[PDB]
């Protein structure tokens, strides 16, 4: 009885649906009766164009503000170079409209869309917060396809009025549920970057999002990391598809590229998930990603199966995403026990790094304690440390049950000597593992220099609960 959508680009889009199995299984989960209506998503980008002709129907005024000119009207700024189609570009994405004729369709083609005009001006902590922080009890879930620069030796993240919209996002945002970011992990491929120096993608309360090429194969751009969640299709080379979506001046575009345009589409399928079951906490919605995403037919050199016989990559976390299998488990999900959260100071002195450091510590994990944890979520080491060259080291982390996460890979452009200050490197990899036992910290210098430097903090921090695990896959 589901009749697919009739627009001119649809049969063109196509990671939306397809006879190949390439694709994120969207159809499926509009044939279970969800589209979006309902769910209300915010792109915090270079603004939105309201009038699209794809756009307007879907378009919320509640959803979308202009932090840069400090007024209501999210439009962007018109320039002969079309500098600001990009917001426009990702809102398509999530919720064009459908069945109308023009262009293509969203993933949630029947979510309620707005953005943030936010990019394009100077660019603050204050006003990142102010995006971050929009109407958190109308707006389910925010859009975020920018971040540190892609240049391969920064180091940064969000500063203290954008970490505290987080935390205020998560606790008090979606009525207590929590409000859902969904991240681009990067474009830095060129630059060999390494997404966990992006303290926005690095982050627990960011769902973030990497990209594969149609081919199934890991992009030029592409970032490998491991705060990695999942994976969207996006561009590759000139002989794959691209993304097709609305564009400035009311135009329909069939070149859309890159992480940032995956972090859309993963924003809409988890619109219908949304739909779906309203209840869902941010981290409900975390766990609904690594049990359900794909890694079929994506190529990578480093897929590992973890401790609890999930597959999961640095280029792609648990893989594809698939909204089919979102949709379905989210129906009768039981929410989540209360976050905990162990802190294992590790070292008792400090350490000279040298050419190559090994710190290896038995844990209890909290044992005997309100914040005991037997079912990982997040696991951070949080690295203090001096060295003369930091793109030559490359850091890893294995947990008790053998998962070895990538912290840290070698970054050839990075030559700064300022090191990490009290760094907090996030893993995905160890999700429903127990924590209990030995970790082993690895740091090494992956050149030929005689470098040098001390480590002289390491702090473990565990998330999770102590209840309610699936037997491993
Ligand atoms: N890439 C895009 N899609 N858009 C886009 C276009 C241009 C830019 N350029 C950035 C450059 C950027 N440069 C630096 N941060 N160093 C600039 O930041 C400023 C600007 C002013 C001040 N001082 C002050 N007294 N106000 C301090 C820092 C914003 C400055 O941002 C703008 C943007 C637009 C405008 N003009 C306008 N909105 N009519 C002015 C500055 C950034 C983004
Ligand atoms: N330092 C210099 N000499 N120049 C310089 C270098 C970088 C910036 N930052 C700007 C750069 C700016 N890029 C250009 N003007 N080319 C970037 O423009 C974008 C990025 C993404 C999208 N959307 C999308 N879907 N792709 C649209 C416009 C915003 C991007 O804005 C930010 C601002 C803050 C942050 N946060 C942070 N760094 N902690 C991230 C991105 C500004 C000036
Ligand atoms: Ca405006
Ligand atoms: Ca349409
Ligand atoms: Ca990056
Ligand atoms: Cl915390
Ligand atoms: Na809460
Ligand atoms: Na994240
Ligand atoms: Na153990
Ligand atoms: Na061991």
């Amino acid at each position: 009885v589901y009749q697919e959508p009739t627009d001119p680009k649809f049969p063109q889009q196509w990671y939306l649906s397809g006879v190949t199995q390439r694709d994120l299984n969207v159809k499926a989960a509009w044939a279970q009766g969800y589209t979006g209506h309902g769910i209300v998503v915010s792109i915090l980008d270079d603004g939105i164009e309201k009038n699209h002709p794809d756009l307007a129907g879907n378009y919320d005024p509640g959803a979308s503000f202009d932090v840069n000119d400090q007024d209501p009207d999210p439009q962007p700024r018109y320039t002969q170079m079309n500098d600001n189609r990009h917001g426009t570009r990702c809102a398509g994405e999530v919720a064009a409209v459908a069945n109308n004729g023009v262009c293509g369709v969203g993933v949630a083609y029947n979510a309620r869309i707005g953005g943030v005009r936010m990019l394009d001006g100077e660019v603050t902590d204050a006003v990142e917060a102010r995006s971050l922080g929009l109407n958190p009890n109308h707006i389910h879930i925010y859009s975020a396809s920018w971040g540190p620069e892609d240049d391969g030796k920064t180091v940064d993240g969000p500063a203290r009025l954008a970490e505290e919209a987080f935390f205020r996002g998560v606790s008090q945002g979606r009525g207590g549920l929590g409000s859902i970011f969904v991240w681009a992990s990067g474009n830095g491929g060129r630059e060999h970057d390494s997404c966990n120096c992006d303290g926005y993608t690095n982050s627990i309360y960011t769902l973030s999002i990497s990209s594969a090429t149609q081919f199934g194969n890991v992009p030029w751009y592409s970032e490998a990391c491991s705060s990695t969640l999942a994976t969207t299709y996006s561009s590759g080379n000139q002989n794959e598809k691209q993304i097709v979506t609305t564009d400035l001046r009311q135009k329909c575009t069939e070149s859309h590229t890159g992480t940032s345009a995956s972090a859309p589409l993963a924003a809409g399928i988890i619109a219908l998930t949304l739909e779906a079951n309203k209840n869902l906490t941010w981290r409900d919605m975390q766990h609904l990603v690594v049990q359900t995403s794909k890694p079929a037919h994506l190529n990578a050199n480093d897929w590992a199966t973890n401790g609890v016989g999930r597959k999961v990559s640095h280029s792609y976390g648990y893989g594809l995403l698939d909204a089919g299998a979102m949709v379905a488990l989210a129906q009768n999900w039981t929410t989540v026990a209360p976050q905990r959260k162990c802190i294992i100071d590790i070292l008792t002195e400090p350490k000279d790094i040298g050419k190559r450091l090994e710190v290896r510590k038995t844990v209890t994990a909290c044992l005997g304690e309100p914040n005991h944890i037997t079912r990982l979520e997040h696991a951070q080491a949080r690295l203090t440390l001096s060295y003369n060259r930091r793109g030559d080291l490359a850091i890893h982390l294995v947990s008790p049950m053998g998962t070895r996460s990538t912290l840290l890979a070698a970054r050839p452009h990075d030559y700064s000597a300022d090191g990490f200050n009290d760094w907090a490197f996030m893993t995905t990899h160890s999700w429903d593992e127990d924590p209990s036992g030995e970790w082993v910290l690895e740091i090494e210098n992956t050149s030929e220099a005689n470098n040098y430097g001390t480590l002289t903090k390491f702090t473990l921090v565990l998330y999770g609960t102590a209840s309610g695990s699936l037997v491993p896959r």
